[PDB]
Order: structure tokens, then sequence, then C-alpha cells
């Protein structure tokens, strides 16, 4: 009884010291002659060369550099078993390295000030523009690229204080106080907010200034 | 050709829907009956229960809930293949899963306010004091629990703006420049702030309160 496939679940961006042990490669039939072990592939003995190694005697799976899971996300090896006398004992065993996920980008607003406008007489509840930033990481599966989105500071304050809300997952800025006029103030100035692991981690700032028109 | 071990690797507090599917069992005797699965530990049906769970039909093994390492760093599991007559028909297959460990606990200083001294005389270089923040993260395999000392500010910005600094790893506060004087500055109060991923994590602060004798 066995696992259907063995895929290696490795952290990226890992720490300690390397070569750092994995999994342990075995042969069914290794009281025949003596086995001398060897992966290949992309990350193995094809680019990036050297990521991937094994011991030739211990059949030890070895990782020798820390892996960017936001450069390379999956590897795919082959083992190979053969003995001292050079025969291929067995077929090539498929070799799954998924990379999983740190939270080693920091989210990053998609424009350094955004540009929108409103009109004085909008319903309260009423969109004005979208901003958003993007972060590097995950989302699918972790919430360190999962981004959360919030307001700073309003100014100038005027009619009010809380003016506008943004939405907090999709960056909708609208206005909820009905009492805009462009004679009294004519551009808000709003200092926004994207924080990842959906509010938990780090926060990227940026502005969008809002123009109220005729 | 197998693993001597095939663990299964978890990253902690998950995202997306439950149930997850993490691998699946298969007997090399399927080819008979059609054979039932079931799963048995704590994770399954020791405390806590139901964390775990294996489709009786695939032997898919399922996760249920969002991990917490710093609640349980490791399960191992039994695993078990029965015909129609409840027929135990191999042994149990051994399921050891790794929960492995994401930045999701803020480094926090041991106390809110340490206090030291220093004679004003000492030379630079001189130690004064060691603060300390702790992160419940690992910090051995990964950096989510790796903390980076840094002073914030000094108050008061006599004599010269910077008069301390802090080991980065090790948290020793030593003085860096001439000039302290009981007699014109009897007391400074450093920021003090601890951040995780070795720096590039998230942050909190603290004072240390060091007082300058004759
Ligand atoms: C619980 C969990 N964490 C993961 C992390 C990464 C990948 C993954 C699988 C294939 C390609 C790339 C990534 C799969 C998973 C699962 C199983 C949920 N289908
Ligand atoms: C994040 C992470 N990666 C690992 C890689 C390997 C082993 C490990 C497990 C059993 C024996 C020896 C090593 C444990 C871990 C952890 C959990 C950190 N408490
Ligand atoms: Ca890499
Ligand atoms: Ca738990
Ligand atoms: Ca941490
Ligand atoms: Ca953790």
């Amino acid at each position: 009884m066995d696992w259907v496939v063995a895929p290696i679940s490795v952290p990226e961006n890992g720490k300690g010291p390397f070569p750092q042990r994995l999994n342990q490669l075995k042969s069914n039939k290794d009281r025949d002659t003596k086995i001398f072990y060897s992966i290949t592939g992309p990350g193995a003995d094809s680019p990036p060369e050297g990521v991937f190694a094994v011991e030739k005697e211990t059949g030890w799976l070895l990782l020798n550099k820390p892996l960017d899971r936001e450069e390379i996300a999956k590897y795919e090896l082959f083992g190979h078993a053969v003995s001292e006398n050079g025969a291929s004992v067995e077929d090539p065993m498929n070799i799954s390295i998924i990379v999983t996920d740190q939270n080693d980008h920091k989210p990053k607003f998609t424009q350094d000030t955004f540009r929108g406008s409103v009109l004085e007489g909008v319903l309260p509840g009423t969109s004005v523009m979208q901003v958003t930033a993007t972060d590097e990481d995950d989302a699918i599966y972790t919430y360190n690229g999962v981004v959360a989105y919030s307001i700073h500071s309003q100014e100038p304050k005027d009619p009010h204080d809380l003016m506008f809300t943004i939405h907090r997952s999709t960056g909708t800025i609208s206005v909820i106080s009905s009492g805009l006029d462009r004679e009294k103030v004519p551009e808000y100035t709003l200092t926004i907010q994207a924080t990842d692991m959906d509010g938990d981690g780090s926060t990227t700032t940026a502005v969008a200034v809002v123009e109220i028109l005729d």
C-alpha cells in the first residue's frame, strides 16, 4: 500500500545550511548488485543546473540552494538506479517537487498616483474609480498574495471625514456621503493602502485623487 | 522504485475551500475486490477529531480545516485497506503529515520597557543592555520567526543625533559615540523595533530607557 503519486512539497526561501535532505530513494531489488543513484532533468542536469542532487550511494535527494517559488514553482526530475555493473535496473522514477509559497513579496501599487473623478450629486453607494495593487505571491492556496485595501486619510477633510469608502477586496472607491460640491471642495486626495495576507502583513501606500465635477 | 518514506508537507493556515485533497491511497491488492479506505490516529479519530478524513471508495486523503503549525506541527496517522467484509487486507500504512510554517505571528518584545544603564565614560563599543523579542514561527528552517533589531529613534537627540546602536540579531545595545554626561543628559529613551523575516516582515515597537551614571 502506497501513494498513487508522492510529490515533495518544499517551502521556498528556506533557511539553515545547504544541502538539505528531502526524501530517500530506494529500488525494489538492491541485493543484486550495489546500486548507484542519479537524478536528471530541469533543475538537476539541465538549467537550472545543480539545484537538486542525489547521494550516489545513500539515495538521499538533496536541496542545494533555496528555491524562489516566484521564479520556478515546480520541478520534474527523474530518478535513475544503476547497478555497479552498468545495468539500468528499474525505470527512471518520476520525481515531482512542488514549491510552496512564503510571503516574500510586499504588495506593490499599480501606479504611484491614481486619478479619477465623479459628479457633485451622485447618490451614496456610487463607484468613482478602481485602484489596484499586485502581490507577486500566491493567492489561490495561501493568503500571502491576497490583498486588502483601505483608505488612510482624506484631505481636505471639509464636508465630512468619511467622504469615501474603498471595497476591502476589489479596490473600488465609492462616495458614501451626499454633500459634494465643486465650488466648496473641487479635488479630494485619498491616501490609500494595500496590505498582503489579507490585511495581516505588509502595507504599501499610494494615493488616489478624485476630482469633483459640475 | 519508491521513497522509503513519503511525508506530506502541508503549508499551515491555507486558503481556498475545504476539504482539500492531499494524496491518494492505493493497495497493491485492488485488482481483486472493491477496497474501501478508512483512517485512524490523532487528528482523525483521536483529538483533535476530524482534521483529516479519507473518501472510503477513492482513497483520497482530505484535509478538513486549515492547520496551525504552532498548535500542532506533525501528525502520524494510519490508513486501512478493507474489503466489503471489514476484512483487513494488508497491514496499515503510516501517514506522516509535516505542517510547514507560514509567517502568521507578529514578533513580540518580552517587556514593553527595558531598563538599562551605563557609565558616562565608557569607550565606544561598550555594551549596555540587551533587549529581546520572541516570534512564535519557525526560526530553524524558515525566516518567519527570525527577528531583526533596530533603533527607531533616540530622544533627546543630545549630544549627537545617534548615541547608541543595537545588534541586529542579538538585541545588545552598545554605545557608538563619545560624549555621554550625566550632568547634561542623565537618561535617554530609545524606541526599539523588532522585525520578523529577518527584516522584511512585520514589526512591533518597544522602548529601552538608558540611565547615564557618574
Ligand atoms: C493542501 C495543498 N497545498 C498545496 C500547495 C500547492 C499545490 C500544487 C499542486 C500542483 C501544482 C502546483 C501546486 C497543491 C496543494 C494542496 C492540495 C490541493 N489541491
Ligand atoms: C516548515 C518546516 N519545514 C520542514 C522540513 C522538514 C521538517 C522535519 C520533520 C521531521 C524530521 C526532520 C525534519 C520539518 C519542517 C518544518 C516545520 C518546522 N517546525
Ligand atoms: Ca530557484
Ligand atoms: Ca490545528
Ligand atoms: Ca513571524
Ligand atoms: Ca507560523
